[PDB]
């Protein structure tokens, strides 16, 4: 358990794809236990065929949810034995390579989001902001851009956050539930102010896949109404990239 | 003020004119707070008066003649050095104020480590021996990829707290720079790490760094990692894989 992390995945509608990202991630190095917050209600799991298919590297553990909320995977899992926890989305394969070397760069900065997907927030009218990437103007500095948020769905974070967000205010749970988006958004503020640092480092990733309109649209209006209940906005910006030294093979030159 | 800013020490010896013209250059960069010439030119006079006739300049530059050609002479605590941060360039590099920029501000979040261009790392094929190299020699770390364990002083930003912990180091280590005029870099990596019980730097990479310029010299830091390791009894060095680059700098370098 110790220098080991814990993968929750959590699954609708995607069982195919599950499975196969299952076969992949359970290989990984480093990997201590899998917890599948299964969202399909009033559907059978697939651990019966999963088990037919053993021995499996490490514990898999199907938790079937009441209900289907984003926020399932956010709960504090008994099952949880690790500090770290990787949270991947049920349709993103990502390279043990890039596992391996953002979990190491977890153990450096255990207190903040380490992940492969950066994003911000970017405000031209005083008060208002606005959910984005680099198709939008870097905010203020200097040259290049900058990231204020690194999105939960593909990265490593400390297991204790996931206690501290039980304990965050009802009205930033009544507006995930409202708009069932967003949690990786109150996420990123709930870890910023704890820390009073950037709330993730972006670590490039080298093989990452994705297998496969109201959405931005409720990026932007969460970003506002958590302004409003943390009466501010505390997210950090950074334009920190780390990518790992010789890989590939001369990547410094 | 000062805070926000670093102070540029360039030791020069022989490269009047490549100095000159390096000085046009970093003079411009944005929170200079003032440069420091670490003149090693024993018997000539400095071009100070030369500066001075060309001025204005943004900052104020200041000559020091030292009485010895002396390799550790830019690591000395010179008292007009206000700045929590220095800059130290060897006199044949030119970095761009843009890379400046931003390893600055990597400096500023981990002020006590040596955040610089050039990594470089030890090895040891043999218990207890160690060797000098860079990426042409294998990975001495786990899996993938590369480490390095020092990040050159001739090309980064470091506090300057480290400059006055350099002098306290055991008369050995300065005799052994003096000895061979050379791996005063690797010293002060030994000091940093020793310090701060983490890697002595971190590696930023340049987008626009050139330079404009003894094979005893490598073999030379090999001996001095062996023999830094006796006097300090121990090697202290930590590896690292980290390479941080300006997100969005060049366009889409996310990507
Ligand atoms: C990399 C990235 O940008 N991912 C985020 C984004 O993904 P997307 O908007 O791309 O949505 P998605 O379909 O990839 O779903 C993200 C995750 O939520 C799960 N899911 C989805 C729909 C549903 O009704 N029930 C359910 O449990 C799904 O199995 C997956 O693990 O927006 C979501 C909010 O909606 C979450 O913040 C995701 O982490
Ligand atoms: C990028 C890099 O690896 N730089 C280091 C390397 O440069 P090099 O070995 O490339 O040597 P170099 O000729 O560039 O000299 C480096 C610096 O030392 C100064 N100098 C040189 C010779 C002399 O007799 N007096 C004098 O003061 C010179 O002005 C310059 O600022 O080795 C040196 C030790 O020898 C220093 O550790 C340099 O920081
Ligand atoms: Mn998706
Ligand atoms: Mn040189």
């Amino acid at each position: 358990a110790l220098d080991s992390f814990t993968l929750i995945m959590q699954t609708y509608n995607r069982t195919d794809l599950l499975l196969r990202l299952l076969n992949h991630y359970q290989a990984v190095p480093s990997l201590h236990k899998v917890i599948v917050v299964w969202n399909n209600v009033g559907e059978k799991g697939p651990e019966e065929l999963w088990n037919s298919l053993g021995p499996h590297p490490i514990p898999v553990i199907f938790k079937p949810q009441t209900a289907n909320k984003m926020r399932n995977r956010l709960q504090v899992f008994p099952e949880v034995e690790t500090n770290a926890v990787l949270m991947v989305d049920d349709d993103t394969l990502i390279s043990a390579q890039d596992l391996v070397f953002a979990f190491s760069i977890w153990q450096q900065f255990p207190d903040q989001i380490i992940g492969f997907v950066p994003r911000k927030h970017v405000s031209t009218s005083s008060g208002i902001y606005s959910y984005g990437g680099f198709e939008l103007q870097t905010p203020g500095p200097g040259n290049g851009d900058q990231y204020s948020m690194v999105l939960i769905g593909a990265s490593f974070f400390n297991s204790k956050y996931l206690e501290l967000f039980q304990k965050q205010p009802a009205a930033v749970h009544a507006l995930i539930d409202e708009t069932q988006n967003c949690d990786d958004i109150a996420m990123n503020f709930l870890v910023t102010r704890h820390t009073g640092k950037p709330s993730g480092i972006f670590v490039k990733p080298i093989n990452m896949v994705n297998l496969e309109a109201e959405h931005f649209l409720q990026r932007s209006y969460c970003i506002n109404k958590l302004v409003n209940i943390y009466d501010g906005m505390p997210l950090k910006y950074s334009n920190i990239m780390i990518s790992q030294f010789g890989f590939p093979y001369a990547n410094h030159k």
